């Protein structure tokens, strides 16, 4: 059944654009910069990020961390507006909408992440700034072993070349997965993501006659993302036990952990 | 030895000041507002809410409950800073800085909202503004239950009318509580903790001719704060568990608890 599969599709379409303020296409007119408007400020060495403190809405390896932490905020509300717009997902049982979204949230801010980033760099700051993949990696030690995983995980990716249409569907699957742990009532949750794989195969094939094995390639990155949320949350357990200098703890998160 | 006592006192609130952007003395600059500059915007209404909404730093509850989040994240960091420069802390054992800061840094939170609350409500954004405790009572249930026992613990703390130099003292001597759980070695801290103490004896005797018993009056405060933190973590307890729309739950705080 297409025309529903469709308007399925551009439902899910319009809630992302009311959901998500900083989309693809926002991005990617940024980093194709014809549009002179919004050309970047380039962070690319400590002198160009002392500049550029006199022109964007800002240890820097710390301020980086904590801009992380408080991204996870603000992202945490976007995502879960849009998980309401999901057609059957609030007449789910509530433990089950929680248990999704918990597991969704942090796949879906790296894939998102990945729209504001190539293998030079990413967009920083409402796509303000873009700062370096290099002056990155010479930073503090822990940092560089946070990014590169993200990404190598973005170069792959992109190379698939989708667009806002295409993601809004893939962020759909990913929260209505049927095997996370926890799940009380798993089968009518397959039943919403059978459905919403239908609508994205088709988004796929319609969107992109200049490739193949589209549909296939995605699902396989839903794992993949699993593994790159595993390593996030190692990388920080690592810092937990051995870091010596209480500023780069993550902290707020052993307090939730283990006082909430 | 009170030259000592007198020393630590100072170099406490040297640290105190530079952590702490939002003192005491500027927040009471702003509600004794002799000096017009910085009369605040008085959010006493939806329509004040409404119109304010263009002159401050900006569902209301959400709105709150969010602004509550992303303080903390900020909050963590300055007292992180303060904790690092209370002289012996970063010499104890590693496990030992988590554990005293995991459990000090709330009740610090609530010790510092106090300087910005009175009776009547609570400055808001940098002192920009000041929002109504009846306008507060008036949103959302869950919204109200939150707020009410910071008021009431607040207007019973302001009575005792410390300054900065008071709760500089104050605050490093909860952080340095010996009978945190999961404490390794408990007699440094006590040791230092015993030091702390009568460097605030010293000081609120020389600060304060106008009132005896205000040491002991301190101290059941540092009581109170516990079941304060208490009540908060429960009440975020039963909406994690009842709350039927997702963009009311913690939610980042739930991911953090289970995944992390
Ligand atoms: O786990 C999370 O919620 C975020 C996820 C994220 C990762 C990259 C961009 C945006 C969000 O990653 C963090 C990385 C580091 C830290 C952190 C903060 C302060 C001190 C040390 C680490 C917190 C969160
Ligand atoms: O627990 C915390 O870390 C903060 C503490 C706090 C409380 C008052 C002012 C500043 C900080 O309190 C919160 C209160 C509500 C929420 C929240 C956020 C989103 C949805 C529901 C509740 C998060 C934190």
């Amino acid at each position: 059944e297409s025309a529903d599969l469709r308007a399925l599709a551009k439902h899910l379409y319009d809630s992302y654009i009311k959901s998500f303020p900083l989309t693809k296409a926002k991005a990617r007119a940024i980093l194709t910069g014809k549009t002179t408007d919004k050309s970047p400020f380039v962070i690319y060495d400590m002198n160009s990020l002392m500049m550029g403190e006199d022109k964007i809405k800002f240890e820097v390896a710390i301020r980086i961390f904590q801009g992380c932490q408080f991204r996870s905020v603000e992202a945490v509300q976007e995502i879960t507006e849009y998980a309401k717009s999901i057609p059957g997902f609030v007449n789910l049982d509530l433990n089950d909408q929680v248990t999704l979204l918990k597991y969704g949230v942090h796949e879906i801010i790296y894939t998102m992440l990945a729209s504001l980033m190539n293998k030079d760099g990413v967009l920083i700051s409402e796509g303000q700034g873009f700062m370096t993949r290099e002056f990155l990696k010479s930073l503090r030690k822990p940092l560089g072993d946070f990014m590169e995983p993200k990404f190598e995980f973005a170069v792959k990716f992109n190379a698939l070349e989708l667009d806002d249409s295409d993601l809004a569907i893939f962020i759909a699957v990913i929260i209505l997965s049927g095997d996370r742990p926890g799940l009380l009532n798993v089968k009518p949750i397959e039943d919403i993501q059978d459905n919403l794989l239908q609508a994205l195969e088709l988004q796929l094939k319609l969107n992109h006659p200049e490739s193949s094995q589209l549909f296939a390639k995605l699902l396989q990155k839903m794992t993949d993302l699993r593994q790159i949320v595993t390593e996030h949350v190692q990388l920080l357990q690592v810092i937990k036990k051995t870091e010596t200098d209480m500023s780069l703890h993550p902290l707020l998160q052993e307090i939730y952990k283990d006082l909430y």
